[PDB]
């Protein structure tokens, strides 16, 4: 199989918070690689703990519609 | 950064022998994500030790041009 596994902060540049049918989630968009050609980003929804300005670990399967993450882990981690 | 980390058998679909500069290289091409659009394919140099057969851990940056993983680290997998 193939995990995916992003390190970034969650701010205003790439999470937005949305109503879904679980209530309130913020989503966040990440790169899946890097270039020297546009990348390609990929979504996921973050825990209800998870606040703006916060450092994430991504971690999952990811699937290609758009690209979103299955059952992601998401670690917040610390400095 | 973004870190793609997939588990793969190397056979004779996915992998080949190279001449380089540096000698005979495997080099094994890999899905970078799923689908229910076509999947993109990373590739990576393959240790001297890997074997034909061999289950792996090929885990690093990527970066698109043609997708190949930077400074990757590559594991044998036992079973």
């Amino acid at each position: 199989g193939t995990i995916i596994t992003v390190t970034a902060q969650a701010n205003e540049k790439n999470t937005r918070t949305v109503s879904t049918a679980k209530g309130d989630k913020k989503i966040i968009s990440v790169p899946l690689f890097e270039k020297e050609v546009k990348v390609a980003y990929g979504s996921a929804f973050m825990p209800d703990f998870i606040q703006m300005g916060d450092t994430v670990t991504v971690s999952g399967r990811v699937q290609a519609k758009n690209y979103n993450f299955v059952f992601p882990t998401v670690e917040k981690v610390f400095i």
